[PDB]
């Protein structure tokens, strides 16, 4: 047994762990910065986690194991001086102007500067930020005047995607982070998943803003602005309004969106039910046609980019159904005018997404018809929160309201899209009913749920056994393919999400402090809201959505045929690179 003494207090433990972990486990305060995802910045350690081990000297707590008889002071004058000195050095390369900053309310660096009363040896005040800023991407932005070179983004990219699209670069003899060859991220193997943003302690990495698109549309007299939120937003955005984790704020969002002046309140969960209508039908068609198997989901634009960039031979195997976002958008410019009298060109469709890659998806040149974009703007969960706060809307105090039903109703199947395994489960509910011409009672596919990276199941459909898999995170797609798992059996239907946990852990989601991530399983807690909705909804199958059924009966016809097939689908092709202008 190890006996260790920390700030005078004796501890008896068998644990083999770091000083930082043990201290955090035992409510002892130790600061940290570059340590995240069980890695610190091995080159250029930040040393913010410095503690004193009597007899040894100053050590970095985040990668120093506890040892029997250690006497540790986390708070000696020597320790605080070192840490304060490290923060001072960072201030020397940091434009410290928190007033207008988009991380002002939850910046890890600001909190450290305050805690240690750090001051720059010389304030960093660049007169021209243009050379520090990269806004070329459809999804990501970089502001290097904020960058601490902590490496958290580089490490998070590697672990979450294994693309290493985010790199340390030598630019004119000075270190920066950025994409390969300092290119626009979009032009590299990057998935635009934004996991790098989520890992950033400061405002250096952000989403490409669509807030001006939205505000200009809202203010244009002739525009009719639709807004529709993704499943995950209602399980997440309350975090930014002091409501804590795992709170369902669906009704509040609807009210807030009306107060922001949006002209129609719909819901992307309605779009998810549409995706299932088409994709479940397509699965049943492929069963009839002996393929092409496997069918892959196509609702995650991070995964679509991964396939385009690494596995172009799989593109024809993707489901042709548009994603919940784009399929909704398509309907919003066609069906919705048909039931409203609106001039289609005056409809402006806005989504709220937990995702940065959705911005790239919405701006794909061919995601339009007759000159009308499926989706005109995509704002992240974070962007919506800022919009609500700017408008002085008292979010946490709002009464609940309802969505406009025509493209706002949703089933429990659509509701769970935000969790890894969600589209798989939702699809199977409809596909098995369709194939067996039945209304089955047993609809919960718990085998495809949860945080395991690769999840498989055998599903009986119309008295044959089919093999399905759920790939949970872009790194696990690479594992699945590179390890040859893909060739161990015939797979028939495979879900792929780029973000581990699914969209509840997307790149547009609220940041979470590393200390809170230690206490809260954010992927599980956000997803729980969605599964809870599913359990409590009367309709738990996409094809039982009454507003959806009306829409097909009155406008689209039958899924996978006719008008539905013509405009609610999208196929990806391998082709020579071009600027999107072409
Ligand atoms: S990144 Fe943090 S410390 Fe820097 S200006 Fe923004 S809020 Fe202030
Ligand atoms: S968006 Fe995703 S793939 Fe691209 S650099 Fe960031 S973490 Fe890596
Ligand atoms: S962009 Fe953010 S996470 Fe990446 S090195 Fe800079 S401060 Fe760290
Ligand atoms: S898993 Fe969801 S949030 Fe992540 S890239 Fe895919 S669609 Fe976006
Ligand atoms: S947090 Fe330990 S070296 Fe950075
Ligand atoms: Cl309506
Ligand atoms: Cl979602
Ligand atoms: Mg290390
Ligand atoms: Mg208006």
């Amino acid at each position: 047994m190890k006996t260790i003494i920390i700030n005078g207090v004796q501890f008896n433990t068998d644990e083999d762990t770091t000083i930082l972990k043990f201290a955090r486990d035992n409510n002892i305060d130790i600061s940290a910065l570059c340590f995240l995802n069980n890695c610190n910045n091995d080159i250029n350690k930040c040393e913010i986690c410095t503690v004193e081990v009597e007899g040894t000297g100053l050590v970095t707590a985040c990668d120093t194991l506890i040892e029997d008889g250690m006497i540790i002071n986390t708070n000696s004058d020597a320790v605080n001086e070192k840490i304060k000195s490290r923060i001072s050095q960072l201030l020397d390369i940091h434009e410290f102007k928190c007033g207008p900053c988009n991380r002002r309310e939850n910046c890890e660096f600001l909190k450290l500067v305050i805690k240690y009363k750090a001051r720059a040896s010389k304030p960093f005040l660049p007169k021209d930020k243009t050379e520090y800023v990269d806004e070329r991407s459809k999804s990501l932005t970089v502001d290097r005047t904020k960058c601490l070179l902590c490496g958290r983004c580089v490490n998070a990219c590697g672990k979450n995607t294994e693309t290493y699209a985010m790199k340390f670069l030598n630019k004119n003899g000075k270190t920066i982070i950025g994409a390969e060859d300092e290119k626009c991220f979009d032009d590299t193997n990057c998935l635009l998943c934004g996991q790098c943003i989520i890992a950033c302690p400061v405002a250096a990495l952000s989403e490409k803003s669509h807030m001006d698109r939205v505000k200009n549309a809202l203010n244009a007299p002739e525009k009719h602005v639709i807004v529709a939120m993704a499943p995950s937003v209602r399980a997440s955005i309350g975090e930014l309004f002091n409501m804590g984790f795992g709170v369902d704020v669906t009704g509040k969002i609807y009210t807030a969106l009306r107060q922001l002046g949006f002209d129609k309140i719909f819901d992307i969960n309605f779009g998810a039910d549409m995706t299932i209508m088409e994709e479940a039908t397509e699965l049943v068609q492929r069963i009839e046609n002996n393929g092409p198997f496997p069918m892959f989901t196509s609702c995650c634009p991070g995964w679509v980019r991964q396939a385009e960039n690494y596995y172009p031979e799989l593109l024809n195997n993707l489901s042709s159904a548009k994603s919940p976002q784009q399929i909704f958008g398509t309907a919003s410019k066609t069906y919705y005018p048909s039931i409203s009298g609106l001039d289609p060109k005056n409809v402006f469709t806005v989504t709220v997404m937990p995702c940065t890659s959705k911005k790239f998806e919405a701006d794909r040149p061919q995601m339009e018809k007759d000159g009308l974009r499926d989706i005109d703007a995509v704002i992240t969960t974070r962007e919506l929160a800022k919009m609500i706060k700017d408008a002085k809307i008292p979010f946490a105090k709002l009464e609940d309201s309802e969505a406009d039903p025509a493209m706002g109703e949703y089933s429990g199947a659509g509701a769970i899209f935000g969790a890894t395994g969600g589209v798989m489960e939702a699809a199977l509910r409809s596909a098995k009913d369709f194939a067996e011409n039945a209304e089955l009672e047993d609809i919960e596919y718990k085998q495809v749920r949860g945080l395991n990276g690769i999840k498989e199941a055998e599903v009986e459909i119309n008295n044959n056994k089919y093999n399905v898999a759920v790939i949970n995170g872009a790194s696990n797609l690479f594992k699945f393919m590179k390890s040859g798992m893909i060739n161990e059996k015939q797979y028939h239907f495979i879900e792929v999400m780029a973000c581990h946990g699914g969209c509840v852990n997307g790149g547009g989601q609220p940041h979470v402090n590393p200390k809170d991530l230690e206490k809260v399983d954010i992927k599980k807690v956000r997803a729980s809201v969605l599964y809870n909705q599913d359990e409590h909804l009367s309709k738990r199958k996409s094809h039982e959505n009454t507003a959806l059924v009306k829409m097909y009966q009155n406008y689209f016809g039958k899924p996978g045929e006719g008008r539905a097939h013509e405009i609610l689908h999208f196929k990806y092709k391998k082709s020579a690179w071009s600027h999107p202008q072409f």
